[PDB]
Parts: C-alpha cells; structure tokens; sequence
C-alpha cells in the first residue's frame, strides 16, 4: 500500500520505510508535482510540470483543479461557478454528472484524475522497483459518499486498489504523529493550500479504549487569500511599471501570467525578509524596443497594500469555534497544511489567535501525504474492525470420534464471530483430550487442513459421556482465530491462537470447493458409516455395563449368548463394514430382550 495525497493544485506521494516516513520524488526530480493534466493538440497526454509548461498554448484541453468537480453534478454551486471561470470545456453528463469535453470526446473526471494517480503510481513504482497494486488516498472532511467513491473509482481506473480513503484533517493529525501518547487531543487543522482554504477542528480520543478520530467542526473558502491579495500587489507592480516605463501590462496575457507567478513568489518571500526584487527579463516590447522589468518590493510597501485576507482566514476560524462551542485554550495543537503556511503572516496571525505557536515540524506540502503513508504502511499493514452475519468462505471445525470434521464456524459467515459447542471424553477413566483445529469442508478429518492442535489434560476419574468439555471458536476482527477448550467441572482452560494468514490459500480454497462438491457422494458414504460406528460404540459400551449392572439377575444362556455377540460387535467395530456393524448390532440387540427388561 502506497500513500497518495490527491490535492486541488498539487500532488505528493509517500511510503513508510520500515517505521520511518519516506516522501518520494518524480522522474523529473519533483516531490510535490502539479495536479495538472494536458492533452497536447497532436494527441500526447501530459501530466504535471510538462502539463503546466505548455498551459498557455492549449488551455481548452488543459485540465486543472479537478478535485472541485470530481463527483459533483451539473446543477451544483461549485460546478455552476466553475463553468463560469474554468477555461476547459465542462459539460453535463448523460446521467447529470459534471463531466469534461476534451478535443470533442466526453470523459468522466475519475478517468482524468487517474492521470495524476498513474503518474504518482509510476513515481512510487520507480523508487520501489516492484509493481504497486494498492493505495491510500486523501480527501477533505466535507466530502460525501459520491465524492469519496469518485476518488476510489479514480484509484481503480489507475490499477490501484483503495485499501482505505482517509480525510485530509485526519491525514494532517496522523502526519504530525498524533496516533497515540495522550488520552485526548483537540486539534485545529489550518489548511491554506494552493487554491483553497479549510479549517477543520477535530477530536482524537483514546478514552473509549484507544479509538476515536472524529471531525467536530469544519469550514473553508472557495476563493480565499491569494487571488484578491496578490491582485493588490500585481496591480501595484503594473502601476509602478506604467509610471516608470510608460507602458501597460493589463493588455498582455503572458506578462499578467508571468507577473502573477513572479509576484506570488515575491509575496511569499516578503513575509520572511524585509525585501526582494521583482525581476522579469523581456516582459513586454514596444516601438522603443523591449522592456526589462526590475521592481524593488519591501514588506513595508507590501504590508500597506495587503490589509484584508489573512483576517478572512481568522473569520471562519471564529465560526469553526462558535459552532463547536470551544475556546482557543481548549485546543492542544494548531497544525499547518498547505504551501501558503510558509508565509510568516499566517503563522503569526494563527499564533496570535490561538496563543500557542502552530506546529510545522513536518513539511506542509508533504505532511498530508505522510498522513496517507503512515495509514497505508504499517497500520493498514494489518488492523481493525466491524460486524456480523454472512459472506465469506470456508468452514472451521474439529475432529470428533469417528475421524469426522464437526463444524463450529460455518461456510460463508463474516467476522468477528463467536460460537461454541459442548463435547466429552470418549473412554472411561480418560484423563485428556486432543483438540485438532481443522479448516476445510470434507467430512473425513484426514481430508481437511490441520491448522493446529493442542491438549486439555487432567480430566477427573469420571465415566464417559459426562465430562462437560466446552469448545469455543472465536474469530476476531483482524481475522485472527482463537480456539479455546475448557472443562466445566474443574474450570481448567487451554487455548490456541491461529493467524488470519494460517491455513488454506485462494487456490487451495478453490480446490476444496471442487473437492467437497465432487466427493459429496463419497463423503456421505463415510458420514453414514461414522454415524453407525458411533451408535455401535454406544451400544457396545452401554451393553457391557448393562451386563455388569445386571449380574446374577441375568441367566447363564443369556450371559453366554449376549457376551458372544458383544465380542463379535467388538470385532465388527474393527471393520470399515457398515452392513456387518448394522447386522451385528441387530445380532446383539435381538438377544438383549431379557437384558433390557433388567436394565429397565
């Protein structure tokens, strides 16, 4: 299992290297890869940086920000706004889904988002060397089943089985190590990403027995930070250039795009230094030749352009508390996600509000992928839960007198499940039993798979039929099989624990179905002998004592005749012959008319 972080703007993939988190890097040498897919006009399907690097050249067939659309329907508040702003041809699907039209062909966005996952899968495979067939994947907290399944569908289309699908706040909490080692923590997750903002206030409780990861309150914004802020700076840089160099840029789409990317980088520096220089060679050209742009910007000029939108990240931070009914002191940890959370101004303004400095002790364009890795790796490794009734192949049971499998857990029942049956000793003055744990579907125990065996010794000198030996089969929720046997007279228990990976594999399971379905006639022909052998054993044993109870009440001829037939039954019961046993039981029973009158 690999940990994929599927973002809005940017994608990152990770694994657990033993116990240690490892964050991987693409063939181009990038870690956090852009979640951009572009169908080049002459047919090439590009992903990532080579999808951004041509994005000006073929925008109508450039797909970005698909997490907004992934599993929403044509009439929705996001899709209706996306259709108003997004350059690529969004359409209504034939089911009313929000779909894309590219180069004239209609496609379902799990198919599109798969090209991120196929690149991430390749990126992961390229480090490991072995083919990967499994994933864990991220989502926001406020996504419904259709949006959660759409991401799992995107996984399946990539040949990645989605072995869990986890939330971005859970991933954030896991990433900074909040799996264990407190009784309770109340966390604030501040996600100020590439092109979205989320606040999720979440509770991690261990006091219900080391299990709850719950979302208490979430809020967020659609067009926050960034676009209305960087626009104050873009416009200053335009008006400074218009002033200094006597030419406009709002007319130039390329200069706007380059000014956007350049100034957005500069803004991120100026919250971490006093100054940086907005240098742009060959920005625009006119009758006086080219214009080279070099504008000096400071935090001080910046701070006086940008009085607004960080506060718009402290405003929903109020509702997320007001709806929950908690105070800033009740929160243990304020934890950061998203690449804008390297800008001092948000780190400062979050600290100022919460009072305790936010944690960024794991890199916040990777952490949310480490949150996938730490679940995917050692955890979903193995571990956890759910409930009962039916599914879910082969039967589990034990060997009983006859050499027959007696079934405790039936074929096609789910986990966890607890069932039991009461057994006994087979001989008089028998002080112990073997418990042989069978997996299979055949009658004859020697034809089923021996999972294990154990003993229960120390049964008191009782007569047979009487010692109440309970055998209990318990299958836990990790699939681990626990078999327990107990004497109810003394209370002396013995156990065995058998792994979910013990016993028969898929092909052995298929054989067993073919084996048990084909040999049904042969197995019944045995089961119908086991029944007769056991009836004969009861009669042989009881009629021996019905003589010993009778004594001098029983005449010599009867004693002579009955004891003769008792011997012969004890010979026939060393045969595999049913008919001889049924006959010798009759040859015996016929002569026990007077014996039964005495035993009566």
């Amino acid at each position: 299992i690999i940990g994929i972080d599927l973002g809005t703007t940017n994608s990152c993939v990770a694994i657990m290297d033993g116990t240690t988190p490892r964050v991987l890097e693409n063939a181009e040498g990038d870690r956090t890869t852009p979640s951009i897919i572009a169908y080049t006009q002459d047919g090439e399907t590009l992903v990532g940086q080579p999808a951004k690097r041509q994005a000006v050249t073929n925008p109508q067939n450039t797909l970005f920000a698909i997490k907004r659309l992934i599993g929403r329907r044509f009439q929705d508040e996001e899709v209706q706004r996306d259709v108003s702003i997004m350059p690529f041809k969004i359409i209504a699907a034939d089911n009313g889904d929000a779909w894309v039209e590219v180069k004239g062909q209609k496609m379902a966005p799990p198919q599109i988002s798969a090209e991120v996952l196929k690149k991430m899968k390749k990126t992961a495979e390229d480090y490991l060397g072995e083919p990967v067939t499994e994933a864990v994947i991220t989502v926001p907290a406020y996504f419904n089943d259709a949006q959660r399944q759409a991401t799992k569908d995107a996984g399946r289309i990539a040949g990645l089985e989605v072995k869990r699908i986890i939330n971005e706040p859970t991933a954030a909490a896991l990433a900074y190590g909040l799996d264990k080692g407190t009784g309770n923590r109340t966390i604030a997750v501040y996600d100020l990403g590439g092109g979205t903002f989320d606040i999720s206030i979440i509770e991690i409780d261990e006091v219900d027995g080391e299990k709850t990861f719950e979302v208490l309150a979430t809020n967020g914004d659609t067009h926050l930070g960034g676009e209305d802020f960087d626009s104050r700076l873009i416009n200053y840089l335009v008006e400074e250039f218009k002033k200094d160099q006597g030419i406009d840029l709002r007319n130039d789409p390329l200069a706007m795009q380059r000014l956007k990317e350049a100034a957005e980088k500069a803004k991120i520096e100026l919250s971490s230094a006093q100054q940086t220089d907005v240098n742009l060679p060959y920005i625009t050209a006119d009758a006086t030749g080219p214009k080279h742009m070099n504008i000096k910007v400071t935090r001080a000029k910046l701070e006086s352009l940008v009085e607004d939108l960080v506060n718009r990240s402290i405003e929903p931070l109020k509702v997320a508390l007001q709806d929950a009914g908690l105070s800033v002191s009740d929160i243990d940890d304020v934890i950061l996600v998203g690449g804008q959370t390297r800008m001092p101004m948000v780190q400062k303004k979050v600290a100022e509000f919460f009072g305790k400095e936010p944690r960024k002790d794991v890199n916040p364009d990777e952490a949310v992928a480490i949150g996938a890795a730490v679940q995917g790796g050692v955890l979903t490794g193995d571990v956890k839960d759910v409930l009962l009734l039916d599914v879910t192949p082969l039967s589990l049971g034990i060997e009983t007198m006859g050499g027959v499998m007696t079934t405790l857990i039936a074929k096609n029942t789910t986990i966890p499940t607890k069932h039991s049956q009461v057994f006994s000793t087979a001989e008089d003055n028998q002080s112990a039993v073997t418990i042989h744990v069978l997996q299979g579907e055949r009658k004859r125990a020697a034809d089923n798979k021996s999972l294990g065996q154990f003993n229960l010794d120390g049964i008191n000198p009782a007569p047979r039929g009487m010692p109440q030996i309970e055998v209990t089969f318990d299958i836990d929720a990790d699939g681990i099989l626990h078999v327990s046997a107990k004497d109810k007279n003394s209370g002396k228990e013995q156990k065995i624990t058998i792994k979910a990976s013990s016993g028969l594999n898929e092909d052995e399971i298929q054989k067993m179905v073919r084996d048990a379905e084909a040999n049904a006639e042969a197995d019944r022909k045995f089961d119908e002998l086991v029944q007769t052998r056991n009836q004969g054993d009861h009669l042989l044993h009881s009629t021996r004592k019905q003589v010993e109870e009778a004594g001098d009440k029983l005449p010599a001829d009867d004693k002579t005749a009955i004891e003769s037939a008792l011997t012969a039954l004890e010979t026939a019961l060393k045969g595999e012959d049913k008919a001889a046993i049924e006959a010798k039981m009759q040859e015996l029973a016929q002569v026990s008319q007077k014996l039964m009158e005495i035993a009566q």
